[PDB]
Parts: C-alpha cells; sequence; structure tokens
C-alpha cells in the first residue's frame, strides 16, 4: 500500500522524505519506463530528453505530489522513493566496469531514473565523467578498490558536495539501486547551524576559500586549469541565514593563502560534518535524490566480490536551472557540461 | 523561425483548461493562495497534453521570444467592467483567469512576486489608470510603455513574464525585441558583456505605485538600487546565445565609460527599430523569455468607462531556491520580504 513520511536526522525534521510505492504505483512507473524504452533510443538521447518532463507527468499522481513537496523543501537532505520493480533475473550480472554498464537489460531503469529526475529539474552530465553520459553507473571496479572515485569498495568514498568547485554543480544527485545485496550505504551530512559557533558560520559565509576540482575534471578547460592553479575565492555557505546552502569538499577545500581564521572555520566544519554523517541504504528499486545544495555525500568501505552479484546503481545529476549553464554546453539541448 | 511559438487551443482543450481553472477556483481563495501554489506544479500536469508538449518545447528553446497560447475561454459578460485601479482588480469574476495563468506558468517554473510591486501580489493586473496615462508604469496608455527586461535591475528578475489578456477591444500590441549579436557585431557585444552599466529599478517599485500603508523598509532595497546601482553587464552567458538585461528608460553607462555609452546607444537604436508587435486578444496567454527579449506596449487611448484593456500578469523563475535570501521563508514567493 502507498505511504509517505518525514524521517528526521538530528534537528533536521524533514531530512529524509520517504515515499513507499503501492504495487499498482510500482507497475504504473515500470510500464511508463518500458514504453519509453520502446519509443526512444536512449535514456539521455535528445528525442527522449525533449519529452522527459512531460512524460514524467504520467508517473503516479500521489508520488508526483510528494516529489513536488520535496522539490520546494529548502531543508531537504534526501527524497527516497522505495519499491520500484527490478527484474533481477532479466537484469543479468553487474558489469565489471561502467564502460560495459549501458546494457540493453538495464535501459528501462535509466529511463525510469530520468522520469523521476525530471519531476525535480533537468538532467545534466559532465564531459570528464563516464564519457559525458547523463545516466551513469556506480559499481565496484577490480583494481580501483583503493581509489577516491565512485568505483571504490575497500576505501571510503570521502564526503563532498558533488562537483563542489563548479558554479554549474547539480541541485540534486539521483541514485537508482538495481541491486545492493549487502545493504551498502551512501553517507550524507548537512550543517546544523545551531551546533556551530555563530562566528565560525560568519567566516564560512565569507569568500575566503578555494574549492579545487578532483583530478577527475578550449575556454571551459582553460577555466578548469585556472580552477586548480588560480582558484577563485569562494564561500562555503550562501543564501538566507535560516536556510543556508552548503558547498564543501573534504579533500579539495582550503582557506585562502594567509587566512588562518578561515582555515580554522573550515576545519571546524569538516569535523562537524564528519561527526554528523548518517547513512541511506537503497534496496533494489529504491531511488534517492540528495539535495546537493544542502548535503555532502560519500560511501562506506564495502566488500566487492567481482562475480556479477555486486552493488549497482544508476546515477544522474539534476539542475533546477538548465539555462544558466548554456556557456558550458555545446548547444541549447545538449546536457553535457564542459562539452563546449 | 520558432522565436514565437503559438498553440491555438481546440474547443475541447479550451474547455479542459477552463474546467481545471474553475476546479482550482472552487477549492482555493486566491490564485496566489499558499496552498494553491504548493499544489500548482502538479495541478498544471492536468492541462491538455498537446499544450504541455508545446510549453515544454518552448521552455527548453534558449532562443525563444514568446510562447503564445491562443483561445482560452473568457466570459466577457460574467467578467464585468475593467476595474479603474489594480488595487480593485482582485475581482471575484476574474479569479478563474488568475488561477489559469498560474497553472500555465507552473509548467515553465515557479511563480514569484515583488514586495514593492502592486502590494506584493503574485498575480498582478495590467490596466490603464486615470492620471497614469503619461507614466512609465504598466497602467500607462497615452505614452508607449518603453521596452525593457522585466525587473532588469535585480539578480532575481523573472525567467518568464506571463500575460493573460482578459480583454483588448482595440487590439493594442505588446512589443518584443531580441538581440542578434551578428547585427551589432563582436565589438559592441564585447562591450555589452562588460560590467559597465547601471540598471535602476523602474517606477512601479516606488511607494507612489503601492498602498501608503506598506512599510517604508520594503522600499529601502529599491531606493538603494536607484541611488547606488551596481556596475552590471547587459549581455551574459554563451556568445552564441547570450542573455539580455536592459531597460530602455532606466539604463545608463557608468560615468566616464564613453565606449559603454556608445554601445548602449547602438543597442537602443537596434532594439527600438527591430521592436515587433504581438497582439494578445481576450483568452490569449503569452510567456516572454525574459532572458532573451525586452518587451513593452504600444501607446493607446483608454476610454475609462469599464471596457478598457485588461491583462493578468505573473513572474516565473526557473529556480525559486536561488532567491531564498530575498524571501521570508521556503514557500513565500514575494521577493524583498527578506
Ligand atoms: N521602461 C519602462 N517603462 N520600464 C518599466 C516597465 C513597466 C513595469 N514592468 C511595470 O510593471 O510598471
Ligand atoms: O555509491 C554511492 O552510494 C554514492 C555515489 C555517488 O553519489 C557519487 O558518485 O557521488
Ligand atoms: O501591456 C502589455 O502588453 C505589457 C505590460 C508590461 O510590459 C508590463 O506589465 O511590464
Ligand atoms: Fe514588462
Amino acid at each position: 500500500h502507498h505511504s509517505s513520511g518525514l524521517v528526521p536526522r538530528g534537528s533536521h525534521m524533514t531530512a529524509i522524505r520517504e515515499i513507499r510505492l503501492s504495487e499498482p504505483e510500482s507497475a504504473q512507473a515500470a510500464l511508463l519506463a518500458l514504453e519509453c524504452a520502446q519509443r526512444y533510443a536512449e535514456p539521455d538521447s535528445a528525442d527522449f530528453l525533449a519529452d522527459a518532463a512531460v512524460l514524467a507527468h504520467d508517473l503516479p499522481r500521489a508520488v508526483r505530489r510528494e516529489v513536488e513537496r520535496a522539490r520546494l523543501d529548502d531543508r531537504l537532505h534526501a527524497l527516497v522513493v522505495r519499491g520500484n520493480d527490478v527484474d533481477q533475473d532479466a537484469l543479468g550480472p553487474t558489469p565489471p566496469h561502467w564502460r560495459q554498464a549501458r546494457t540493453a537489460a538495464s535501459r528501462r531503469y535509466g529511463f525510469l531514473l530520468v522520469l523521476y529526475a525530471s519531476l525535480l529539474g533537468d538532467v545534466v552530465g559532465w564531459a570528464t565523467q563516464q564519457d559525458g553520459r547523463v545516466v551513469t553507473d556506480v559499481l565496484p571496479i577490480e583494481g580501483q578498490e583503493d581509489s577516491l572515485v565512485s568505483s571504490s569498495s575497500s576505501v571510503e568514498l570521502g564526503w563532498h558536495t558533488e562537483d563542489a568547485f563548479s558554479p554549474y554543480r547539480a541541485d540534486y544527485v539521483g541514485l537508482f539501486s538495481l541491486r545492493n545485496p549487502d545493504s551498502v550505504a551512501t553517507t550524507v551530512a548537512g550543517l546544523d547551524p545551531d551546533l556551530v559557533g555563530p562566528a565560525v558560520v560568519d567566516v564560512l559565509f565569507g569568500e575566503r576559500f578555494h574549492i579545487r576540482p578532483d583530478n577527475s575534471h578550449s575556454d571551459y578547460f582553460a577555466g578548469i586549469v585556472e580552477a586548480v592553479e588560480n582558484p577563485r575565492a569562494v564561500s562555503i555557505l550562501r543564501g538566507h541565514r535560516d536556510a543556508p546552502q552548503l558547498c564543501v569538499d573534504s579533500d579539495f577545500t582550503t582557506a585562502v593563502d594567509g587566512d588562518a581564521e578561515a582555515a580554522g572555520a573550515l576545519d571546524t566544519l569538516i569535523k562537524h560534518l564528519g561527526g554528523a554523517l548518517y547513512e541511506v541504504v537503497l534496496g533494489p528499486g529504491d531511488v534517492a535524490f540528495l539535495d546537493n545544495r544542502n548535503v555532502v555525500h560519500g560511501r562506506r568501505p564495502f566488500r566487492a566480490r567481482f562475480d556479477g552479484t555486486d552493488r549497482w546503481l544508476k546515477r544522474i545529476n539534476v539542475t533546477a536551472d538548465l539555462r544558466k549553464s548554456r556557456a558550458a554546453r555545446r548547444d541549447a539541448q545538449a546536457r553535457v557540461l564542459g562539452e563546449a
């Protein structure tokens, strides 16, 4: 049966907005995704993305009302929609690399992730990430167990705002779990300003920090080298004091040269977020949208077998304002940031 | 070729949009009631599919001038006389058109208003007012409404301006112009991309166009932007598809920047000449892409007898979250309450 509710974390009373699909809602969503897979080339082909926001209107009405409430909740951490259909037998094995993960059997889950995403905003990708795919793949890769990227397993994916260095960073990160037999978590933390010295909060609102791109990441790429070598002075907190946005990377953020007070405030924040991390586990057919304006996220160490049974998610970036990134996109309809 | 995207409603589509608007009017008090606006994005999904498809094509077209939806139902007899002032224009009979404007608008983004414009109403009224004939505000008639980016002065200016024509007996034209960078040349484009201009709030944000009971402090932000405008650009974004931000009556080059003053002078002559007409008849709704075009209104003679031209108007943002510093709370839609 259909249900939805608010799951608090610390003082964040709407931290998690949880929706449980009824069996009929799960079937309705699956039928729409399967129809899209019959009519359109790819989950991120131009033909589909031109239509995706209107096709998303055919998702179950009760679900659409709850997603719309989440979209306008400026204190949201994670929207979680549980109980989508995943046919494990038909899906087949977890591929051994994202380069082999855009499979025919998994297309219907990419389509469904884009349909849910398109209720929140417009889907985008990154030229430097998984060949500029909008629907990307999160799965463990043999030989990258001890890497700083989403294909890690043995070593914690360090928490960060997604693409923290970039003015074009996503408003939401979406994750559609295809399988997760060992219940491996995404880590999540937001700032509780009532747990931090107001003077530290004041410092974090100042343009007193450098956020550099991961090595992961032409006038755009001229800006990417300038971002490593001559990083702009940016704030970590921005907006209304009652609902500040957060932008920080635990591995790639420093205070401006000689700003010892900023260095102090940054390390106070890093210790606070480190201590406030909680977990969201997505079972097969569970989809999460993290509000990238409000939370950092990462992933816990886990034990990959590399036998075709490993954890596998589809991943997407969503922007509230596609138009604002036009300088960094190839043409009006292109969704790949840094393509031109 | 597709700068103006038009859909003419079939009789069934017109009836379906009217029925949805009347269902909203039965449920909610005001067309900008908080409970309605919370629900508006999902209620808008019940508009006719053919219309939602064309609105979505318009939304993703970064060279759009205006989406025009023709032939909505307007009952002229039931509507009654055109009010003599926007303050009196929140009429029972006109509620249904307010609701329908917000439903169309909510396909493109989230609706916002201004603390300092028509007393912070989200659904506003464009109608001629006796004594404002020669003014620079939307209630003018005799003096052409100068072309402008809506709320050009503000970083929170709308992405779309929605205009729902309730009546327009003399077919008075809305004016529209975009910028062709090729026609002004790379030299002037380079200058307009520079932060070398002052854009002041227009007169409708002044206490002279709001109720006298409105707090003085609502207006401190506007008066600061009139007195001490920031140095800003007129063009931004991709060179191949630049956004436009200029008000023909409230924009100047920064003192001493003769190059900038020349570029502005060139832009004004280019836009003033290319300025073209769109007539919104009763039941016609337009959404101007406020990132791409300036707009205005041709001069006309008002009769002031209750038969005059009357539009409902709305501001639409692609990104409500970005203005949270200027809004009272998460759901509040009135810019300048913080
Ligand atoms: N150049 C101008 N007249 N600018 C102001 C335009 C009218 C303004 N949008 C109003 O609501 O009154
Ligand atoms: O693997 C996860 O749970 C999270 C991965 C992710 O969101 C990311 O790649 O940034
Ligand atoms: O009256 C019109 O058609 C345009 C109105 C307008 O430009 C405005 O209200 O700012
Ligand atoms: Fe205007």
